[PDB]
């Protein structure tokens, strides 16, 4: 049950990839200001269809090399620019609880990140999966689409009818 890049190969390990979306009126995922943040710490889908947003590296604690599908995983975004401001922020994605949108997918240093581990999900292009939130330390919400406000931003929150499907792109 390993979890596939749409060229048919296995996700490496510790590898960078793009999260692109089946949607084709959409983009990949990337980084965006959200309200009163002026850094970009919200992870969001872009509404660029030629957009292949920020190559993510993904990994999976155990000494597995090819991701199957229920490991856990810890995704972090490649270095990308910022204002000089926000340069050295942490890019790996945390789950922050206590907020207005739901359980909020996030970068940076958040207070109320919840504890708790990402899994890939199959869904069946046809490479497609969905990524489900574990908390705490075998019951994961789906990430889904919150849209916003003056914005119209998409943001990836823990939705339960939520979900968002996804393929990836190998970063070469």
């Amino acid at each position: 049950d390993f979890v596939l890049d749409n060229e048919g190969n296995p996700l490496e390990n510790g590898g960078t990839y793009y999260i692109l979306s089946d949607i084709t009126a959409f983009g990949g995922i990337r980084a965006a200001p959200t309200g009163n943040e002026r850094c970009p710490l919200t992870v969001v889908q872009s509404r660029n269809e030629l957009d292949k947003g920020i190559g993510t590296i993904i990994s999976s604690p155990y000494r597995i090399r090819f991701i199957a599908e229920g490991h856990p995983l810890s995704l972090k975004f490649d270095s990308f620019a910022v204002i000089m401001l926000c340069v050295g922020i942490p890019t790996e994605w945390s789950v922050v609880e206590d907020l207005p949108e739901g359980p909020a997918v996030k970068i940076g240093e958040n207070k109320d990140a919840m504890d708790g581990w990402f899994r890939l999900e199959r869904v069946s292009e046809f490479n497609n999966y969905k990524l489900v939130f574990c908390p705490q330390q075998d019951k994961c919400g789906d990430i889904g689409i919150s849209i916003d406000h003056d914005d119209g931003t998409r943001r990836l929150v823990v939705s339960k009818n939520k979900p968002l499907v996804v393929q990836f792109q190998k970063l070469d």
